[PDB]
């Protein structure tokens, strides 16, 4: 039998099957299969190839994706795909129209388009081009210009900056339409005067002159943008006039100071719900607009508006979450931290104060998946007492004590992770459990919660890995003064608690993080442990997620402390166990794992021998505005500007004597600044400590070139196992 | 027994002495001693305290450095020095007047100025600030603005833009005073079509990088353009402008791009300018005289002195300067003959071709003095090493009778000399730099007696014989019938019954040497001392100071011989019998560090591994006048191929086969970080594994304390894990 090595992680010889889904109804969905796009009819599981794979041989670009307009009349055609950051990209676009068989050929869509998405019924689309946002009726009319003011890294209608794209909106867009299609709302940002940040991007050997890359970017407590909020009616276009935009201001309580706009959602045809947030993320706001069709114009009735604040830190687990509005828009439901700071479900009627929970325990409730009159259906990490365990279930809308688990028991130990995808107004929906056995795809409907099929079982997969020694994972728990807090470890094939092990900990450790869950990974940590024999430990310490707010509140105002300290106590309880070498411990983390493996590294604790930091942060001066400040305040003498500055890698140095130490970092990393590597080095050098480092021309954050993956996970594979005496 | 450790390197443990003068008359020097300026007699030896060291202790500033005008009268006080590029920096200055001993403070020196000049006789002051040049007459007068176009990296009035600077006149200054004090000369420089190097600067507490930008003209890009002006001092109006004359380079020269490569005032009325043209392979000198008429200058077409190359480029680096008779009318400069040897050649304004004064199979190194009776040279003529220098003299009335003033001074000792002469040159001090401890003395001229020493660096010898120091051999090897010169750096009690691992120590730049009888106390030291590596280098083809074949050999094909070269000497190396060829490493800085790429990449089989150390990785990527010369145009009909065939990335498969350590600092101005990024990225994407290190904020140099301590210690740990040394 072969072991699970190096090349068999790094060349994907071991592919997971996926059944992803796209639902077109309340009863049928698309599914593409061997780049054929097939209509399924969910009851029965009878299928139509709806456009077949040879349709575009003869296109004369490679298709990067493809979208269907709601009402299967139209299908975009996206190629040309260039990306920008995380979500953000362009790309050229064309329409093919299906009962024609035929591609639209005038009015175009513009190349270097940065947005594009149909109305969610019929035709319509809003697209975004140079900063500027524009609407075709339909495919073959010429569009209408919906704004003027668009500029490069200034002006942004309709898209995000780099600071919402990433850390607001989890997206590029700022376009909503109307349940409808009636109305287009947008947001609008100014980023006039945000600092930029600037790094050499040296581009293939024929450039000579490296280019200077140039990004606005509010590094924490600079400048932020300014947001706007507008709202279009598609209907009344006139091809003569310029299409007038209403705005919607925020409220009072936001506009006295930095605020932004973080949650945007359709109630009804003629209500929309916005969310605000305050710079200092303690404070938010939900309005609740309604549109006067005498007047014209959008009224948020202040007497309306819900207010969310939060004592012992910030509001939401990331941002304030999102609302899910009852059919008449008039309810809605909404995840709150409770009075034990346990996240649950809370029901809101619209003109009445306060909400009403229908959920509690010492468990919280991940999301709300779908409603309707009869049931609400939300994940959640109740069953067994699991934190890293996911479920779905159904409470009774007109009996809350009538809860009801649908995934618990389809296969209660192969699957303990679930997620859901549901039909329009819910009548199937497919389940898909990620471990901890191999990920499974079943469909099921809803009236009698039945299973219809199996979509994908990776039986395939499963043989495969008859073949291979493949790695265990315990998950268990620690106890930390009368706390429980979870692990997980990677244990090696034929694994006997008697001989001693080396064990890597795999550390991210960040606000709300969790790395010990029941999920079934395919990783670097499965190689070093089935071919190597390390076992890699993960440990969910104070600041972790899904726990409720005593423990990942314990971290507020406070980075670099008790996740630190944590990481650390976690591997003093390891060597405890028979079967550790302790003087055989290494740590390692990216991105913010990488910030917290630095800090570890550079305590003096002395447990551990040696780790990799992979393009750490190193002090949050330098990282952005909305995801530090949440955390930390602002670095000001009046708010926490104290522990800004004693939190920093750079004042660690001195102990980095005591450990061999791998520094790694993209040249190209728009998010976590090569600075902040750079001057971890130096202080490193200014003290006189040795340490190895490699840094990585144009790559950025991801290191997720295919060459650069590869060398990368190559070269931290001799580093640890020359850190081990490993042969 | 102790040896020469790492620490010892680089916590200068065991200190070379020195002994730096500054002539200021034909008899008198300065020297600088607990930090008090002395006065010397040459003569007689005596001295007294021409400045105490208590003078300024009431200065409020740190003072950098010291500059005493010509006639002695006033001192110039530079401090609040900030460092730019190799030669360029800013400063503050007060002027201090000797007679009544006390601070001029009326019209003071600008904070932040670029460049300041005494004139050569008198107490005149030129200085340069904001790009623009000024001239105070007298050190408490107002100034007087001489220019008004200067404008930051744009417009360059009397100081150098960056390829000028560190290619062109190695200096910031580009001004030129008259030998009387009469006329300023200063050039002007106009970068305004030169793109521009970007990079980032981290520095402290700093929230956002700060990035740089330098007007830097890449090999085949839009280069600067130069002007050259001279102006009267004497007739400075407090209410006029001042007008500047203009004298246009030759017509030779304006049909394209060109170079002003050197500015000579011959008398008071006569200067001497060379220009380049961008091919560097065509030089054109003028000579230039004043008009107390007309008030022009004029440089007769008639008279131009003309240079050509056909194996190479002109000169070594350069064309090479010009050394006047004192009447003006006559000069001499080295010239290649015709067996391509660089020899001392007699030129006499007006009449056609030159005279070789000096013939053979060596080179003369410099032209130390001229004095009516004798023409002083450094050369490598003894014993044919052309790793040592001696100085010699030829009567001027009959070129045959020429004499050795060094070589037989301590033959043992010192085989490598430099020389400096009092004006006019009654004296010289000698200084010798090996094969033995450095040795400085002093001599009339005379009839070069031997009139004292000066330091003899007993303290340090006192101190060597303690410890365990590695012997130093030096030698040549024949390939196809020539010698190629190279030395080692031997272990303590060396045995050639044992194996040795080798570390070969590169250049190997056009014109380089790196087999000399120079004494140094460096990290090779150390590793022969402590770790028992034998630390060896190779003048290759290339190399220079041996005459245009082999110096001219590399001509338009960078990346070939001299790396083919290093390759070959290593492989003759193991044929010695004390080499293991199981450990045999390579290391490089700068052109060093490229040939190191190249060699590592050539799937040799030779070497184990290497170090690299910002090297350049495509020569595109480096500066116009430095690459242009040897490379030519990065055009389809000129030399674009082999610019493209000569490049380190395209050698990436081949790293599969060693251990290859790159560094270099991010702050590079010279070799741009870019290198080292595209090659890195060219192992990446062939998935050749390698270790690395950058520098934040380090330039070429790697030089600040911390970084230097850094990488050497760093360096270090890497060949002893290549070469399993406990
Ligand atoms: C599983 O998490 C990881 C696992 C492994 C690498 C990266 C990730 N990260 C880190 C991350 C991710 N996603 C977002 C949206 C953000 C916030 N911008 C962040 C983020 C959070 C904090 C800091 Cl200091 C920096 C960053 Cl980049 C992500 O996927
Ligand atoms: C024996 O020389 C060294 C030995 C050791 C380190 C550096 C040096 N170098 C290299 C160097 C030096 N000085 C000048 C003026 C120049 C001209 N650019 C250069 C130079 C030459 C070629 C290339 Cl590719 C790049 C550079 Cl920087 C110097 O001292
Ligand atoms: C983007 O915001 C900037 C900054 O507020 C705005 O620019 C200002 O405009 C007003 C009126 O013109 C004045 O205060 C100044 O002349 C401008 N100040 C600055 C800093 O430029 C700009 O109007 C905004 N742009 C848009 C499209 O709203
Ligand atoms: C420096 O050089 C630039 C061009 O290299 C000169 O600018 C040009 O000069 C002409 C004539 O004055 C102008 O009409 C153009 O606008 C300029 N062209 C460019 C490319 O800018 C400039 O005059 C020179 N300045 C000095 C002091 O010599
Ligand atoms: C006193 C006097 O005339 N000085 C002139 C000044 O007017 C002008 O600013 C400049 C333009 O080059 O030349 C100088
Ligand atoms: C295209 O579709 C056919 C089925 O009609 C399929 O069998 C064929 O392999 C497909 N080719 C691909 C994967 O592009
Ligand atoms: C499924 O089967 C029925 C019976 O033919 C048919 O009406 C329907 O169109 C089929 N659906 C799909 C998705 O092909
Ligand atoms: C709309 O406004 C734009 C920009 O302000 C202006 O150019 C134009 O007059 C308007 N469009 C039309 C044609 O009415
Ligand atoms: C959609 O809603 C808006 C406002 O409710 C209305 O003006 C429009 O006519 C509606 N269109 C449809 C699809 O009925
Ligand atoms: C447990 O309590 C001790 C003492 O109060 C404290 O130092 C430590 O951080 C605590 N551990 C945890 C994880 O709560
Ligand atoms: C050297 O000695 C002579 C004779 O005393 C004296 O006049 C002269 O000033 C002395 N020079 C120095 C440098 O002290
Ligand atoms: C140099 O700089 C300092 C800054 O305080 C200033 O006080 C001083 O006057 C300056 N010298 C000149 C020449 O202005
Ligand atoms: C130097 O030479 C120039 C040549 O024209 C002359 O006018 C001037 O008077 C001389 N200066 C001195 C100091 O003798
Ligand atoms: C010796 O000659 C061969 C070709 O005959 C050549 O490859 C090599 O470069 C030569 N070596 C030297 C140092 O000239
Ligand atoms: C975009 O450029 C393409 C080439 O890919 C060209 O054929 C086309 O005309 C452009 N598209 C539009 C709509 O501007």
């Amino acid at each position: 039998r072969k072991t699970y090595t190096l090349t068999d992680y790094l060349k994907n010889t071991y592919r997971l099957k996926l059944y992803s889904l796209r639902w077109i109804s309340d009863h049928e969905y698309l599914y593409k299969q061997e780049n054929n796009i097939l209509v399924f009819n969910a009851e029965y599981g009878n299928s139509s190839v709806f456009l077949e794979n040879s349709t575009f041989d003869e296109f004369g670009h490679s298709i990067n994706d493809y979208s269907i307009s709601p009402d299967g009349q139209f299908i975009l055609l996206e190629y040309n795909y260039v990306k920008q950051w995380r979500h953000s990209y362009t790309a050229s676009y064309d329409i093919y129209d299906l009962n024609k068989r035929q591609l639209i050929t005038e009015e175009r869509i513009p190349n270097n388009t940065q947005w594009v998405t149909w109305s969610p019924v019929g035709h319509k689309l809003a697209y975004v081009w140079n900063n500027d946002i524009y609407v075709k009726i339909e495919p073959n009319l010429p569009s209408y210009r919906i704004t003027w003011t668009g500029k490069e890294d200034i002006i942004y209608n309709g898209i995000t900056d780099w600071v919402y794209e990433e850390e607001v909106f989890s997206a590029y867009s700022a376009l909503w339409w109307s349940p409808n299609g009636t109305f287009l709302a947008y947001a609008q940002f100014n980023d006039t005067e945000v600092p930029l940040i600037e790094y050499s991007f040296y581009s293939d050997e024929s450039l000579q002159y490296p280019k200077t890359v140039r990004v606005p970017y509010p590094k924490a407590g600079a400048v932020n943008p300014t947001v706007k909020f507008f709202v279009v009616n598609t209907d009344s276009l006139s091809s003569v006039t310029n299409a007038t935009s209403i705005q919607i201001t925020a409220p009072a309580s936001m506009l006295i100071g930095d605020h932004y706009l973080c949650d945007v959602t359709w109630a009804t045809q003629e209500r929309i719900s916005l969310q605000w947030l305050r710079r200092i993320q303690n404070y938010s706001v939900m309005d609740i607009c309604d549109y006067d069709e005498s007047s014209g114009r959008w009224n948020c009735l202040v007497a309306r508006q819900h207010i969310e604040m939060s004592t012992t830190g910030w509001v939401g687990r990331f941002r304030p979450s999102e609302p899910h509005f009852t059919l008449d828009g008039n309810s809605f439901y909404k995840i709150i931290s409770n009075e034990e700071g346990y996240r649950h479900i809370c029901y809101f009627q619209i003109d009445k104060k306060d909400c009403t929970f229908i959920t509690k325990g010492t468990w919280e409730v991940i999301g709300i998946e779908a409603l309707t009159s009869d049931y609400l259906y939300y994940i959640s990490n109740e069953y067994k007492g699991m934190p890293g365990g996911r479920n779905l279930y159904k409470i009774q809308l007109s009996d809350y004590t009538k809860v009801t688990c649908l995934s618990c028991e389809l296969n209660p130990e192969r699957c303990q992770y679930y997620s859901v995808s549901f039909s329009k107004e819910a009548k199937y929906y497919q389940l898909r459990c990620s471990g901890p056995g191999l990920p499974l795809y079943t469909l099921h409907s809803s009236v009698n919660d039945k299973g219809l099929r199996v979509l994908e079982d990776n039986s395939a997969l499963d043989k495969m890995l008859q073949n291979v020694q493949m790695p265990s994972k315990k998950l268990d728990f620690i106890i930390l003064n009368e706390t429980k807090f979870w692990y997980q470890m990677i244990l090696p094939p034929h694994f006997d608690k008697s001989k001693k092990y080396p064990l890597l900990l795999d550390v991210y450790a960040g606000p709300c993080s969790q790395k010990a869950d029941t999920v079934f990974r395919l990783n670097w940590a499965t190689y070093l442990a089935s071919t190597e024999n390390i076992i890699v430990a993960s440990f969910d310490g104070r600041g972790s997620g899904y726990q409720g707010d005593k423990i990942m509140h314990a971290i507020n105002r406070r980075l670099g402390t008790f996740e630190v300290e944590d990481q650390i106590e976690a591997a003093r309880q390891f060597s405890k166990m028979g079967f550790v070498d302790n003087k055989r411990i290494a740590i390692w983390g990216w991105s913010y794992g990488g910030y917290v493996t630095s800090m570890v590294l550079g305590s003096g604790s002395g447990v551990f021998k040696c780790g990799i930091a992979v393009a750490p942060v190193s002090r949050w001066e330098y990282y952005d505005s909305v995801y530090t400040e949440r955390y930390m305040g602002l670095p000001t003498p009046e708010d926490n500007l104290d522990h800004y500055r004693n939190s920093t890698v750079m004042s660690r140095a001195e102990n980095f004597k005591q450990v061999e130490y791998l520094l790694i970092h993209g040249t190209a990393d728009d998010n976590v600044h090569f600075q902040q590597s750079a001057q971890i080095s130096k202080a490193l050098v200014d003290v006189g400590v040795d340490f190895q480092a490699m840094w990585y021309t144009d790559e950025d954050h991801g290191i997720a070139s295919s060459t650069a993956h590869q060398h990368i996970y190559t070269h931290m594979s001799h580093f640890i196992k020359q850190c081990f005496s490993l042969p």
